[PDB]
């Protein structure tokens, strides 16, 4: 049975490594494959840099800062917003980065999370 949030360590991918560039084709289809990839570990972070956006494809899922007054164990609480054609669907803190499906790139770095499983 789900618990509202779940500890996670997720792989930090260069964009240019990326292999699959989104989860789908519309916002709410990205929500709910990136939410069903981070169940099943097989979803991946990058970083946001000039350049990368442009790199990936529409719609976007980023993961947000959910929480500026605690970071639990180091893992910081955050929340899923998408972006689509400029407009984003949920309101939350600073990006810390998009996310991806991971299908065996290597990674640079691993970011420990709080996700909300909202
Ligand atoms: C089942 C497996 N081949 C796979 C990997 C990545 C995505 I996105 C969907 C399915």
């Amino acid at each position: 049975m789900e618990k509202t949030h779940v500890q996670l360590s997720l792989p930090v991918l260069q964009v240019r490594d990326v292999l699959v560039r989104g989860f789908g084709d519309s916002v709410e289809e990205v929500l709910s494959e990136a939410r069903q990839h981070l169940k099943d570990g097989t979803c991946g972070l990058v970083e946001v840099e000039k350049g990368v956006l442009p790199q990936l494809e529409q719609p976007y899922v980023f993961i947000k800062r959910s929480d500026a007054r605690t970071a639990p164990h180091g893992h910081v609480m955050v929340e899923l917003v998408a972006e689509l054609e400029g407009i984003q669907y949920g309101r939350s803190g600073e990006t810390l980065g998009v996310l991806v499906p991971h299908v065996g790139e290597i990674p640079v770095a691993y970011r420990k999370v709080l996700l909300r499983k909202n």
